[PDB]
DNA sequence: GGTTCTAGAACC
DNA sequence: GGTTCTAGAACC
């Protein structure tokens, strides 16, 4: 049976009514978290049993999956945290069919 | 010459302009983090060089310092986060003298 | 030294 | 398995 985990994530991403706060990205190979706090406090608790970002991330990096990093290139911009991107191989727009080889680390 | 991050931290919670954030503990052996969210985007970018709660914790750690764990002893109280509170022996209230004894762990 | 990303371990 | 707290390592 899939972990509740990955299929919370799928439900929370796939869901047209929290693209406020995460959604695929444009080529649906990562997923985007656009509004850290609200994400955090409005939708985790809906979904798990904490509002903590960190704890999101523990279980994130726990099932494999990496930040996709984004470097300042140009001008600081201070007044915008650089959205959060996560990516997995098998975590995929259109393929829930490739969810089934994502792995727990132990 | 004392880590500026020890010199930010004292400063900030000693400073009474920024107490609904971050202040002494009632018996001032600790210090809390009332409002995390408005702290971390609020406060922190004016003292270091980011918004992120996990990265001035992480500093916490560094340097020695442990969270008070806030247990649910009765009613859970999901409406409230339980402020956030950390501890060193050397980091207290009225005894800047001490400060010189926290040291970074590497 | 400071910041970010990820993971080990304890606790639940 | 999930959540929390802390730390190792890479990057700055």
């Amino acid at each position: 049976h899939m972990p509740a985990f990955l299929s919370k994530l799928w439900t929370l991403v796939e869901e047209t009514h929290t693209n406020e706060f995460i959604t695929w990205s444009q080529n649906g190979q990562s997923f985007l978290v656009l509004d850290e706090q609200r994400f955090a406090k409005e939708i985790l608790p809906k979904y798990f049993k904490h509002n903590n970002m960190a704890s999101f991330v523990r279980q994130l990096n726990m099932y494999g999956f990496r930040k996709v990093v984004h470097i300042d290139s140009g001008i600081v911009k201070q007044e915008r945290d650089g959205p959060v991107e996560f990516q997995h191989p098998y975590f995929k727009q259109g393929q829930d069919d490739l969810l089934e080889n994502i792995k727990r680390k132990v």
